[PDB]
């Protein structure tokens, strides 16, 4: 079924050449990305930062591989990367992200 991927990335170039290196590599059928301010602790102080986030749109049979090439391409260490599921999806775009993929 379809699966949302949540990631965030340290500026908007990096998020969109990200996702359409994953649209290259046909493991995502789209992606919505949008700015956002984040906050975090980070070596003992609290931190406010400027980010992009992107949703990616994908199946649950690519998500081990999402997982692993959005890993291998991301700018952060240890970046956030997890999955939203849906509970349910238009059949029309259910079948265009399917054969997407």
């Amino acid at each position: 079924s379809l699966i949302l991927v949540y990631s965030t990335f340290p500026n908007e170039e990096k998020a969109l050449e990200i996702g359409r290196k994953l649209l290259e590599k046909r493991l995502i059928a789209c992606f919505n990305a949008f700015e956002i301010r984040s906050g975090y602790w980070w070596k003992g102080e609290i931190v406010q930062d400027k980010e992009w986030a992107a949703i990616f749109k994908t199946t649950e049979e690519k998500e081990k591989e999402l997982y692993e090439e959005l890993r291998k391409l991301h700018p952060y260490e240890t970046p956030a990367i997890f999955t939203l599921k849906v509970e349910n999806v238009l059949t029309e775009y259910m079948n265009w992200l399917r054969e997407s993929v």
